[PDB]
């Protein structure tokens, strides 16, 4: 048989959303600026290009702490990170430049292209 | 905005499933009988009511090994397992008592469902 179950993937991603929330199981912490977040590694190396091309390295698979560029909007990396858990994007007028510049420095291209087709429309 | 990205979920899941086939931060072992399956905790928390009580738990939070019930049949969990990963439950006359059997144990009770309906035209 070949049963497809079209739910399964969203109630996966909701429940380790969930853990997120109750910090089960998270290995890492995302410094960026003062702000500092909580997630699962494997999870950022399913949605980011940056994330899975440091965790893929084995020099680097193990780390505890990730330091991104100061410079980046935490606000804007939160609309990402709830984005990766989510498969729901939260753009505005006043975050989508900064949610753009973002996903292009976390190698989130499908989030870039739609930042693209949204200010095309904004 | 309210973007939702319908493909985000699966495609997150197919990613760690590409990182289940690779080892790369696979953090149990789940032994049945001379069966060994390596996996991550938060899916199977994810998946498995037996797995999220299980891990759940503090004093079993941070088990490497997890030894199953050596009754269970290996190929019904296999399939199981690959189910938690992909959607795709791949269900044959020769596996649906084991499958049935090792879902209630699991508690992934919408698969036992499945295996209700399925029986119900078999
Ligand atoms: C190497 C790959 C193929 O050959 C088999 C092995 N395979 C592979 C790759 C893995 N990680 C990645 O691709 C990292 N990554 C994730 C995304 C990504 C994912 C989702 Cl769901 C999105 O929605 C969006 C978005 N809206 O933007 C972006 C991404 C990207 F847009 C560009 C570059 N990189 C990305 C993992 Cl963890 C396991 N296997
Ligand atoms: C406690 C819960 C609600 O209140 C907020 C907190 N929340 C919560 C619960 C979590 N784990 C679980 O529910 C464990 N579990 C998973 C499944 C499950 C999942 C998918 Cl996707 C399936 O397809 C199937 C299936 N086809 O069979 C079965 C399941 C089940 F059918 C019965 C019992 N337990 C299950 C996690 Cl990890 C994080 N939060
Ligand atoms: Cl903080
Ligand atoms: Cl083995």
């Amino acid at each position: 048989s070949q049963i497809q179950f079209t739910r399964h993937a969203s109630d996966v991603l909701l429940n380790l959303n969930r853990l997120r929330s109750r910090d089960i199981l998270t290995d890492v912490v995302i410094v960026v600026s003062r702000e500092q977040f909580r997630a699962h590694k494997t999870v950022l190396m399913a949605c980011s290009g940056l994330f899975y091309s440091i965790f893929t390295d084995q020099l680097k698979r193990n780390l505890s702490v990730i330091n991104l560029d100061p410079e980046i909007n935490p606000e804007g990396f939160n609309i990402l990170l709830d984005f990766m858990y989510t498969s729901r994007l939260n753009l505005r007028e006043g975050n989508i430049m900064a949610v753009m510049a973002t996903a292009m420095y976390l190698q989130m291209e499908h989030v870039v292209d739609t930042c693209r087709k949204f200010i095309k429309a904004s």
